[PDB]
């Protein structure tokens, strides 16, 4: 431990503390290579997390993924991401980057864990972007700080992921494009948060809240970026009966035969779309993996298509 000598468990006021989740000493080899640890939350009751704070070595790391899951992929000290990260779904919870905003949780927000439906693990994830082979040995502690409380919140926090899987890029075509879309039909979320994925042929990510035939805009762009959580200016209310479209723009330039959206030989479009609800109706997780309304998109807005190089 880099002489760290903070505590895994650090008690606040009465209901409330923090967790210090932190890289046990690893030693990256490569540039480039995405380790992991997981940590139990030390409660079996329902806590908030309502905050966190970044301990990242200015002089390495370059990304970090915090997640909610309630079985990691390993149980040894630490790992490799390309292993997996949770065997179940790994339910996105923060993102770092260098330079790029945190995007902080609003006042009253906090994300469900513990309890029946809560996630028991947090599970850490620091990509190494940038390395020297002098380093010897030199062991990091990156990680992340986290205040839980167990004080109810009135609004709680959630992801609500679009993924696409019935698309195919041909070799060569110049633009491709990739839409997903749902039907809303929970109590209403407040989305003010937004990551987009995709492999390397992703141009641009774009997604959208259609109530009536109207498109507002939650967030757009290219997913070659470091893939944080970028703030949505005004938080978009959906709402029982709007649509929730996005829309993937790929390429197929230099490409020998047909990508699939499904490893790193395929694609993926995925648009982590991050909301809060009322605490009494809320849930901490939705997904939409279809495209109910294809017709719509003929009339999806021009700035939809356009790059963002």
């Amino acid at each position: 431990e880099c002489l760290g000598t903070i505590g895994p468990v650090t008690p606040l006021d009465a209901s409330d503390f923090a967790l210090d989740i932190r890289m046990p000493g690893v030693t990256p080899k490569e540039s480039d290579t995405y380790f992991c640890m997981s940590m139990r939350l030390p409660v079996d009751e329902e806590a908030f997390v309502i905050d966190f704070k970044p301990r990242a070595s200015m002089d390495t790391v370059h990304h970090m993924l915090l997640f909610g899951c309630n079985m990691p992929s390993s149980t040894g000290s630490y790992w490799f991401c390309d292993e997996g990260t949770c065997t179940d779904k790994a339910n996105i919870l923060y993102a770092w980057a260098r330079n790029a905003p945190p995007t902080r949780l609003p006042k009253g927000v906090g994300f469900r864990v513990g309890g029946e439906t809560g996630s028991k693990y947090f599970v850490l994830q620091v990509h190494y972007g940038d390395i020297s082979a002098f380093r010897d040995n030199h062991k990091d502690c990156s990680g992340v700080s986290v205040h839980l409380t167990r004080v109810p919140q009135p609004l709680i926090a959630g992801m609500y992921l679009m993924m696409s899987v019935d698309t195919v890029i041909p070799p060569g075509e110049k633009v491709v494009n990739a839409d997903i879309s749902c039907q809303y039909k929970m109590y209403p979320m407040h989305v003010f948060a937004y990551r987009v994925h995709t492999h390397h042929l992703g141009k641009v990510v774009s997604g959208y809240r259609v109530r009536n035939g109207q498109w507002t805009l939650i967030g757009r762009q290219n997913p070659q970026l470091p893939q944080a959580f970028y703030p949505v200016e005004h938080p978009v209310d959906v709402t029982f009966g709007d649509i929730l479209a996005a829309r993937c723009v790929f390429t197929g330039e230099g490409r020998t035969e047909a990508t699939h959206i499904g490893t790193s030989s395929d694609e993926m479009c995925n648009l982590y779309i991050m909301y809060y609800m009322e605490a009494k109706y809320a849930l901490s997780f939705m997904t939409c993996t279809k495209n109910v309304a294809p017709d719509m998109f003929r009339t999806i807005p021009a700035e939809a298509n356009i790059p963002i190089p």
